[PDB]
């Protein structure tokens, strides 16, 4: 679709089975998801935004459907304020920006 | 144009008089600036992402331009890592994402 941004971007992902609703962001390079528990093995990573830096939980090569469209890549879950799906995912469904 | 966001989606903006480098950010309600000496009366705020809050000065109808295109709105000024273009300025360019 075409997403106006009068409102935030939000859509619904389904990941691990379960339905979330989570933030289209361009300014994301990584995708980040609220605690959360999902199967497979992960390695703790560090990811640093504006107010500094958090610990994660970092998932190599997860399924994920972001409105209707899949993706399969790097999922990290850790106390980010909002789910927030970054570049890595947006590029997999073929998002740009228009303007 | 056409942004596709394999890499951060930076472009070049005009705003108080200077030219800088800021993400085109859907992830973002409002605009944040790196540390520029602003003419104009300002009122504090704190702002938080992933890793927490910072502090930083919002002052109000700020004229930006973004890759030629107007905009006004608020700007929030302080010690960003980055410069961040947020929907309250990305609407005003009739900016959309599209998949
Ligand atoms: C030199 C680089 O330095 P660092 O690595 C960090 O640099 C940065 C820092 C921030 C960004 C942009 C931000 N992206 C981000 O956090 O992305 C994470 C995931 O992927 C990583 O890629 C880039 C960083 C990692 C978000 O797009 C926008 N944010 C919203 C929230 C949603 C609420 C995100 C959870 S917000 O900026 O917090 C914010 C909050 C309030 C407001 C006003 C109030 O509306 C405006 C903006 C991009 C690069 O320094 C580490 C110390």
């Amino acid at each position: 679709p075409q997403i106006t941004l009068w409102k935030r971007p939000l859509v619904t992902i389904k990941i691990g089975g379960q339905l979330k609703e989570a933030l289209l962001d361009t300014g994301a390079d990584d995708t980040v998801l609220e605690e959360m528990n999902l199967p497979g093995r992960w390695k703790p990573k560090m990811i640093g935004g504006i107010g500094g830096f958090i610990k994660v939980r970092q998932y190599d090569q997860i399924l994920i459907e972001i409105c209707g469209h899949k993706a399969i890549g790097t999922v990290l879950v850790g106390p980010t304020p909002v789910n927030i799906i970054g570049r890595n995912l947006l590029t997999q469904i073929g998002c740009t920006l228009n303007f």
